């Protein structure tokens, strides 16, 4: 037999069942009380797809545990994934003292990892659509914290239609889904990621006290930052009292100012690459940083493997 | 907050909803809120 449970959404359950001996940590996404034939057949398109693919950063399926198998009252399949240890990206975002930001580079991981998970999905033209903290799992890695994007496939896979449009749990994040519109363009990942990212840097987004249809004015009467009452504020020009690198305001305000938009969002000096190119170059760079002591505390410099001391001096 | 239209008019509005409210139990609406409306004022 098998073990325990996880979270809920899409077409039902996520489960941490195990062959309770050796500890086979499998994930189980079962089905929800029948649907239209094209809506329960879409469930089966998901299963083939999250198995059709494998990329570190984004879980792959273990097929089905041959032991115990169909405890499924469906005659429809189930899905078994490689469950990752306590990393529900949220978990930490609440953590507690990431209030005011989670300035690690575990920004630099996440900003990277995902950027290369999304990668793989615009490769197979599979827009993830949603993106939240609660689909991503920072799990301990053989070197430096690998994080994986679990659970989700609301995934408008070009050519084979959409999946679901189930709309489920915490909407609080996605992009101009004033329910539907035609612009289910690639673009809408870039938006969610962006805030997701923002959020991770600091602790907000363009903003989420207020709410969803409470925003759409969020979308400004735009590429600015905003308004109060007493003290309250809702923002994207000057990214706040966080704990990042002095020179990563350097990315932020000019990355995110581009990753946080509508229709076709990009950086109008060039045709680069949306996330990848810009973020990658903004993510690499090798950074030296020389304290002073002539009390001007720090100084930091961008350095090629091609320069030495007296360059610096 | 403010604008120049502190014309008579602005009583007629409050009364109106006040009235509405009294007939029924709402107004153009107040679950949501104040700056939460201004879209209240319809697109």
């Amino acid at each position: 037999e098998m073990k325990e449970r996880l979270g809920t959404g899409g077409f039902g359950y996520v489960l941490r069942w195990i062959h309770q001996d050796t500890g086979e940590q499998v994930a189980i996404k079962q089905c929800r009380q029948e649907l239209s034939p094209k809506n329960r057949e879409r469930w089966c398109l998901e299963i083939q797809i999250m198995k059709k693919l494998n990329h570190p950063n984004v879980v792959s399926a273990r097929e089905v545990p041959d032991g115990l198998q169909k405890l499924a009252p469906n005659d429809l399949p189930l899905l078994a994934m490689e469950y990752c240890e306590g990393g529900d990206l949220r978990k930490y975002l609440n953590q507690f003292e990431n209030c005011c930001g989670l300035k690690e580079g575990p920004i630099r991981t996440l900003l990277s990892d995902i950027s290369s998970a999304l990668r793989y999905l615009h490769e197979n033209r599979i827009i993830h659509r949603d993106l939240k903290p609660e689909n991503i799992v920072l799990q301990p890695g053989p070197q430096r914290l690998i994080h994986k994007i679990i659970d989700l496939g609301y995934a408008k896979e070009l050519d084979q239609g959409e999946l679901c449009t189930e709309f489920v749990g915490t909407l609080q994040y996605l992009a101009p889904e004033l329910l539907e519109q035609k612009k289910y363009t690639v673009t809408v990942d870039y938006w969610s990621f962006g805030t997701l990212a923002f959020e991770c840097i600091t602790g907000f987004r363009p903003f989420l006290p207020n709410w969803q249809p409470v925003q759409w004015h969020g979308k400004v009467r735009i590429v600015v930052y905003d308004d109060l009452t007493g003290a309250v504020k809702f923002s994207s020009v000057l990214p706040t009292p966080n704990h990042l690198s002095g020179i990563l305001a350097g990315k932020l305000e000019r990355w995110l100012q581009c990753m946080l938009m509508w229709h076709q969002r990009t950086d109008p000096q060039n045709p680069n690459v949306g996330c990848f190119q810009a973020l990658d170059s903004i993510l690499s760079l090798k950074l030296l940083s020389v304290m002073n002591m002539v009390s001007g505390r720090v100084h930091t410099y961008p350095v090629t493997e091609n320069e030495n001391l007296q360059n610096l001096k």
